[PDB]
């Protein structure tokens, strides 16, 4: 009974996915595109074997897919890798969103008899469980959801936040940026919300949760299915989004005022030239030198205070836009920057991670009072370098492999395209993550 | 040329102070007031050895000052042990500011040949060292120092801030919380400035460090002197305060109108009663019911927002102070609160401290231009029951240490009562501290 699986995914979350079910006998097939990258995030793991596989070559996929019981995809291309699935019927795991096109094969997948669990990473995953725990508790003892909030983010801790956007990338900082970019939908006032572009940073306004933290929160993807979803009718209020430290939405605006977020390729900025001249052409600056560049910036932005401006500014030099530093080509205003913000912003040697996460629930009890619930977790990851994990790395690779053990086992046997959205799928999953691991979501009461 | 100190104190720092002597074959014998107390803070120490000791007894302090070649106070009787060492002619180090009546023994101490060196734990100590480190450079390119801010905290680590005050008590929490009381002097605009009572924590606002932390600071004793110790004529803005979190001051100031704060003994205090009817006689409310002194305490207390107030409220909840929970009957509002608040915010198994220190400079350049310039040390403590330091106790003993060594060596041959206030004494001090543990400030500009 040997079971086998078949990992998609050269990525920061691999390897505690990786460890967790290895560590229980199952042998796990390490997939990328190139030999060496799954060559590292294998090399010394029994049990494993790393390979070099196309994933969009539809036929590659299925001669791979076959050979194991279950294929994991931590990748990008799911519609496509569900699809070999249903023809090799394999069954599937993801810690991504169930999009439209995943949500098609439904039907598809139930009759090749397999099952595709998806969104069991941290969020979309342990938020699920524990907000649909929440809200079954309330409804239980008669209660009413009137408003439901949820936020969640992988920040630098506290310790280590000290740049102009209190932010570290793991992750293409392209990527994060353009996704700033989309909208989010969400119920206010019982009524269907929409925000995006600068609005929506605009609308990020500093959020409570633990005295020592400084946070600002703002809305994430869409939460409209959510009123379905977690079944909340009577919320007039529920929205899902991300959490960001002080400071954020501001140096986020200046760096689009000052059109560094630009897409357009510039014939100017094919090789290495000095950061001066590039932001003085960008900014459109009388000058390379600090003043012309600084006075045209500010002249133009607007902020909340000279101190803030004086800080903001200072962040800009401190990327070193405005040094004799030779920038890393890339064509693009965005691409560039990027290229030294992964540079300038990531994590270092002994630094460590944060995960917060918290679930609001404003309550209108049986007895007509009101109270307000909350149902938080907040962890650090180990310092890099120290061989352990990352906090977001833990709590998105450890719900996925706990999954994939279930899938494996039959104690999540449903059929079809799924996410934790129930009691008999999330129960299983909350306890084995609680008292194995120790992850869970704490609830406390305000108001 | 086996040295031995004499070690006072049965407190917190203790630790590290007695583990970094040991190392280095250094003995010592720790002194409390109890045999148990020090058996404790010795037990499995190489080279240390308990001892029960009156300090307060003349006769006997200085039978076993004698036997010592230096005494360690990290005790409350300052005066009285140099006094001791005096007679005895032994040196001294400790971790306390020094007093007028310290500072009167100068003369004496001189002639007995003795150093006694104070102000060498985390603030006073580390702060002195950085911040005289920054103005010496400054004044060294010519620049002037036209504001010196310096702000430092022992707080809970962010992680584990979520309590009605954002802090968790080591010492006395009486002693805390009496402290807010002091009268803090500071300069302003080119004046010296008095503030205390409501005052102080009305202008306890938001102070920015790094994005990650929510921190308010706020004046602390007498800044006042160093314009003269810290050689900053120039100086228009001198502040040395302590740092909180966000919320603190709030809550304090409920605590003082709901009269929590008095020092007052009530007769209806001196058995265990249930938490309801202490806080309704305290309060004056109508009943021990939540409704009644939730009323009479919001009705007469004023509230930045609905929001504050139903946090506020539901903070004093979590205390337990609505309860049927039996006090701890300490006869004193105060004192029986107290009781609570010590069992209710400790630092816990799993916790970590953190530590905040961090001077700011507004200067103006010798071509005339301006710029802000931070020195920062931020760092957390090891996880209670893992058997590692707290950040605090790591912060102020091991400079102790370091102290103790140099005054026994001969590296801080300055005879008299003494601070670390030149780089005579201060540069070898931040050399051991930085390149043997690690500890120092690291330096970064803005504006």
């Amino acid at each position: 009974a040997t079971k086998s699986v078949l990992m998609l995914g050269s990525g920061f979350v691999t390897r505690p996915t990786l460890d967790v079910l290895t560590d229980s006998g199952i042998k796990v097939t390490v997939a990328c595109r190139t030999l060496e990258s799954a060559k590292k995030l294998s090399a010394g793991v029994q049990h494993s074997t790393p390979i070099s596989l196309d994933v969009n070559d539809d036929a590659a996929l299925d001669a791979e897919v076959a050979k194991h019981d279950l294929v994991i995809s931590l990748i990008p291309f799911h519609a496509t890798v569900i699809k070999s699935a249903i023809r090799q019927k394999k069954h599937v795991v993801t810690t991504s969103y169930v999009s439209p096109a995943m949500m098609e094969l439904d039907q598809a997948a139930k009759d090749a008899g397999i099952t595709v669990m998806n969104e069991i990473g941290l969020d979309p995953g342990i938020d699920h469980l524990y907000a649909i725990k929440t809200i079954e508790e309330v409804h239980a003892a008669g209660g009413k959801i009137k408003t439901f909030l949820s936020y969640c983010g992988g920040l630098p801790a506290p310790e280590s936040s000290d740049n102009p956007l209190g932010y570290k990338f793991s992750w293409s900082s392209r990527g994060v940026l353009l996704a700033l970019r989309n909208a989010a939908s969400f119920y206010k006032d019982g009524k269907v919300t929409n925000v995006a572009g600068p609005e929506l940073m605009a609308t990020a306004k500093p959020y409570f949760i633990y005295p020592g933290f400084a946070f600002v929160a703002y809305p994430n993807r869409d939460s409209t299915p959510y009123k379905e979803r977690y079944q909340i009718p009577e919320a007039d209020n529920i929205v899902r989004g991300t959490l960001r430290y002080q400071g954020f939405p501001q140096f986020i605006k200046v760096l689009v005022d000052i059109g560094f977020l630009s897409d357009e390729e510039q014939p100017f900025l094919k090789e290495a030239i000095p950061w001066k001249e590039a932001t003085q052409k960008i900014v459109k600056a009388s000058s390379a030198s600090e003043q012309d560049i600084v006075s045209t910036i500010v002249s133009n932005a607007t902020f909340e205070s000279t101190e803030e401006q004086k800080r903001i500014v200072a962040g800009l030099k401190w990327l070193g836009i405005f040094s004799d530093k030779k920038i890393t080509p890339r064509g693009n205003a965005l691409d560039t920057l990027c290229a030294t913000l992964e540079e300038k912003m990531q994590f270092e040697e002994g630094e460590r991670d944060l995960v917060m996460l918290q679930h609001k629930f404003e309550i209108e009890n049986k007895d007509g009072s009101r109270e307000t619930r909350t149902s938080s977790l907040c962890e650090y990851g180990a310092p890099i370098g120290s061989g352990g994990y990352s906090a977001m790395a833990k709590l998105v690779g450890v719900p996925c492999a706990v999954a994939v053990k279930f899938v494996l086992d039959g104690t999540i046997s449903d059929r079809g395209v799924l996410a934790p959205m129930n009691s008999k799928i999330n129960d299983p999953l909350m306890k084995e993550l609680k008292e194995k691991y120790g992850i869970e979501c704490k609830e406390k009461v305000v108001a």
